[PDB]
């Protein structure tokens, strides 16, 4: 079983020796991560790996980066890795590949310009009020807070509202069915058994596709579909994605029926998990750091007098805010990783790159690399001063990724976390018990999540 097991060693290649069928993949032991880093700093600037058969190639080089995600995206890094079995949702943007991916892309950014996210900011705004409340009833309660809990909740109003223009606040009425399906919708775990055992036998996928069993759990989309035609169907009687998605279905195009619901579903992946996440590895750091917190708090109370509510404008004025919410994003960036399979042979700065190839940045460790950054380790949010900028390389630096190709929901990702930051620290402080684990342990899986979940305290300025 060592069929494309001979390819780097002939290019001339450096990497980690592969055992047979498995490939590497026993070194994911430690978490995708920390495989990275010691590669990183075993092989240097490129090296390759194989995930099962599948040979993955590393660069680390900002200009090969640049070729790879920008350059060329379009004739030769276009798609993703293929990764499981997938059904329908084999139309969702993130899933489709090259003139389908195309197609969408260019139908769904109109949805994703700063005049929409701006009908948005009342929507989101509001949960922003609900969050608070939320928080103030059981901070006056006492104590320790779990702040995946409290932050899923809201990344959940947010998602279920600009989304579907669905109003509930999730975390006391748990049990509207689709905040019991919404939630079910999961970061995947790639070390997972299940994934481990895809990627040794990926003459498997196939199979499964036939038996219709599907990594998107098939009684959640059962449940969102049955939902969306149900809207779309009692609306014939402002401001959403669904809403905007419905329009360009009126004149590459004729964004289909199924097409839109799949990109409703993959919107929610993508930012559901995600967005609490962030929300709770800042959260974290902010108590671990009253400096930046009490700095932070000050920045906004000079932006918003009396506790006012933020604005659009007055959320981009906070630089301080944007500081930490990047440097946040720097130690964790919750991607990890960024991929392009490689459908030619090609030639990019010198190194030659045969067909099937997945090209893969490390992100997690290039935002860690002791070259770029000083004291890599330490949040240290000076580091995006603006004194500072643009000694930021865009192509080290990227928690949203880069290209055509990138994050489509990014300012909107930002956005939603700093109107909830703001409305938080507005009214409350976060000091750290002891109950929360000093320093931070990440996973030895395959998301970058913390160890064990993070528990504060949550003090109101009244
Ligand atoms: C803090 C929150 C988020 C982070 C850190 C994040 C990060 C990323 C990254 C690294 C990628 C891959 C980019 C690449 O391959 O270069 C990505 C893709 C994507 N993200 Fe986000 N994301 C976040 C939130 C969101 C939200 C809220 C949405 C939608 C509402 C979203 C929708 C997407 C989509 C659709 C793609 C694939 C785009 C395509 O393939 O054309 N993400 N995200
Ligand atoms: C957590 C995670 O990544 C999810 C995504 C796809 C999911 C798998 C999808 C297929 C599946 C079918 C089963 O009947 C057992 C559970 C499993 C094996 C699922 C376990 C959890 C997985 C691995």
């Amino acid at each position: 079983g060592t069929h494309s097991h001979g390819l780097f060693k002939k290019l001339g290649i450096p990497g980690p020796t592969p055992l047979p069928f498995l490939g590497n993949i026993l070194s994911y032991h430690k978490g995708f991560c920390m495989f990275d880093m010691e590669c990183h700093k075993k092989y240097g600037k490129v090296w390759g790996f194989y995930d099962g058969q599948q040979p993955v190639l590393a660069i680390t080089d900002p200009d090969m980066i640049k070729t790879v995600l920008v350059k060329e995206c379009y004739s030769v890094f276009t798609n993703r890795r293929p990764f499981g079995p997938v059904g329908f949702m084999k139309s969702a943007i993130s899933i489709a590949e090259d003139e389908e991916w195309k197609r969408l892309r260019s139908l769904l950014s109109p949805t994703f310009t700063s005049g929409k996210l701006k009908e948005m900011v009342p929507i989101i705004a509001q949960y922003g009020d609900v969050l608070v409340r939320n928080l103030r009833r059981e901070a006056e309660t006492g104590k320790p807070v779990t702040l995946k809990d409290v932050f899923g909740a809201y990344s959940m109003d947010v998602i279920t509202s600009t989304s579907f223009g669905v109003n509930i606040d999730s975390l006391n009425n748990p049990q509207d069915p689709f905040v019991e399906n919404t939630k079910k919708l999961l970061r995947f775990d790639f070390l997972d058994p299940f994934f481990l055992s895809i990627t040794v036998f990926p003459f498997l996928i196939p199979i499964l596709e036939v038996l219709n069993i599907c990594v998107f759990p098939r009684e959640v989309t059962n449940f969102l579909r049955k939902s969306v035609k149900r809207m779309k169907e009692s609306r014939l009687e402002r401001v959403d994605f669904l809403q905007l998605m419905i329009d360009s279905q009126n004149s590459h195009k004729a964004l289909s029926d199924l097409e839109l619901v799949a990109q409703s579903i993959i919107f929610i992946f993508a930012g559901y998990e995600t967005t609490s996440s962030v929300l709770s590895f800042i959260m974290y750091e902010l108590a671990t750091h009253p400096d930046v917190q009490q700095k932070l708090q000050e920045e906004i109370d000079a932006v918003l007098p009396n506790k006012a509510p933020p604005t659009y404008d007055t959320v981009l004025q906070m630089e301080y805010l944007d500081m930490v919410v990047n440097e946040t994003l720097r130690l964790f960036p919750i991607a990890m990783r960024l991929e392009r399979v490689c459908k030619k042979d090609v030639e990019i700065n010198g190194m030659f790159i045969p067909k099937g190839v997945v090209v893969m940045i490390p992100s997690y460790a290039l935002h860690r690399d002791p070259k770029y950054w000083t004291e890599p380790e330490k949040f240290l949010p000076e580091r995006f001063s603006k004194k500072n900028k643009d000694n930021i390389d865009p192509y080290i630096y990227t928690p949203f990724g880069s290209g055509p190709r990138n994050c489509i929901g990014m300012r909107f990702a930002l956005m939603n976390m700093k109107l909830a930051l703001i409305r938080v620290l507005q009214n409350f402080s976060f000091k750290p018990c002891k109950e929360t684990q000093i320093p931070l342990k990440l996973s030895l899986g395959g998301l970058l999540q913390p160890e064990k979940p993070v528990v504060l305290k949550v003090e109101s300025r009244d």
